[PDB]
């Protein structure tokens, strides 16, 4: 196997193992919403075997960055479907990925309100892009009822996300966000069903995971992990136990996959993850050609996303078929507004 090969995730092919990893640019219209700028970026990026979106918030509490869209209205719905449709004309697939930045966030983008999290438990640290550079805000605990909203924010989502013609979803379970602020040790010491066991901790990860699943199906559900702990100020007693509880519980729910940004080092806990999962294991963070082929030649990825070098090749699958040389990437442009350093990286000639 290599990442030329089709793989097929649920009832969807892929024509290929080469996938595009969820990136934040910052690049939708004022409300949040997806526009035609962002339709062209993806359609440029369309040869990816999937496509996995930026993140996208479910609700306005979840935000926690400038220009970054929303699923959680019409206004946006209709943005998107004209995203999916664009992509789909291009031959494309992509799947929304379902956000709540949870205590990662700033007053100024929420009208004055605190940052929600499991636990009133400031992250370190200063607020990505807020200028003049901020603290981040000490979150404000949810309550218990609060939480069941925020499961029916991520059910409306998903719906959403139907109505605007997406292959699927996955769930952003990663990077110190909400979900991950409810899973780790470090940042839930709540006491209800919702912390004080990792069953609890885990909870409101699988109670999304089980909304999406009633609109979508498992099949078409994928789910975003970071094992390592290793961004926005986590921290967890027992990852390997926390991780391999969170793929288990997924695969017996049958989704489609768990892509986890976790580079490859001696301590990946990766190959724990996708022997409990029994599913298709996307793999992520630092891959090239060469690491990705040696990962799928030695089974432990079916799939592998790329990040960075998405952002600067958008026919990144015929550059890695032809071993051709690959576009720098400007990461001053990786964030920041309009076309600069985001549909004008050339394609091969
Ligand atoms: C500019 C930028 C935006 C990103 N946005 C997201 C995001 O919205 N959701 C997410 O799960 N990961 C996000 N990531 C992490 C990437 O998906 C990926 O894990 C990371 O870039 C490592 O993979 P790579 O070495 O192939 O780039 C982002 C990374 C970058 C550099
Ligand atoms: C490293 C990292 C993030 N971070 O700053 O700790 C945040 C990400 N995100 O989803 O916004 C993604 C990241 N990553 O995958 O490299």
């Amino acid at each position: 196997t290599t990442l030329f090969d089709p793989i097929k995730l649920g009832d969807l092919q892929l024509p290929n193992r080469i996938i595009m990893a969820p990136l934040t640019r910052c690049r939708a219209d004022e409300g949040r919403v997806p526009n035609a700028l962002m339709a062209e970026y993806y359609v440029q990026r369309a040869s990816a075997g999937l496509i996995l979106s930026e993140a996208t918030s479910v609700s306005p509490m979840g935000v926690g960055y400038p220009d970054t869209p929303g699923i959680w209205n019409d206004e946006q719905v209709r943005g998107w479907n004209n995203v999916t449709k664009a992509v789909h004309a291009a031959g494309g697939r992509i799947f929304l990925q379902l956000w709540h930045v949870g205590r990662i966030s700033h007053p100024s983008y929420l009208n004055g309100e605190l940052p929600v999290a499991p636990s009133a438990i400031q992250p370190k640290g200063h607020v990505s892009l807020v200028r003049p550079l901020s603290d981040y805000p000490t979150p404000r605990a949810l309550e218990t009822e609060e939480i069941n909203d925020i499961v029916e924010a991520y059910r409306s989502g998903a719906e959403n996300a139907k109505a605007a013609g997406f292959d699927g979803v996955e769930i952003h379970g990663a990077n110190g966000y909400l979900l991950d602020q409810f899973l780790q040790s470090s940042t839930n010491q709540r006491t209800d069903r919702y912390g004080g066991s990792l069953e609890n901790r885990a909870r409101l990860l699988l109670e999304v995971t089980d909304a999406a699943i009633e609109v979508w199906g498992a099949q078409r559900v994928g789910v975003h992990l970071a094992p390592r702990a290793d961004a926005h100020d986590m921290g967890d007693a027992d990852r390997a136990e926390t991780f391999t509880y969170v793929a288990r519980e997924l695969g017996k729910r049958g989704i489609a996959f768990i892509c986890s940004r976790e580079r490859e080092a001696d301590d990946s806990i990766g190959p724990l993850i996708k022997e409990a999962f029994g599913g298709p294991y996307i793999v992520n963070e630092r891959f090239d050609k060469a690491s990705a082929n040696a990962a799928l030649a030695s089974g432990k990825a079916d799939a592998v996303a790329f990040g960075v070098p998405f952002i600067a090749n958008p026919d990144l699958p015929a550059r890695l078929a032809a071993d051709a040389p690959l576009n720098e990437a400007h990461p001053e442009t990786f964030y920041g507004k309009g076309p600069v350093g985001y549909i004008d990286y050339p394609r091969l000639k």
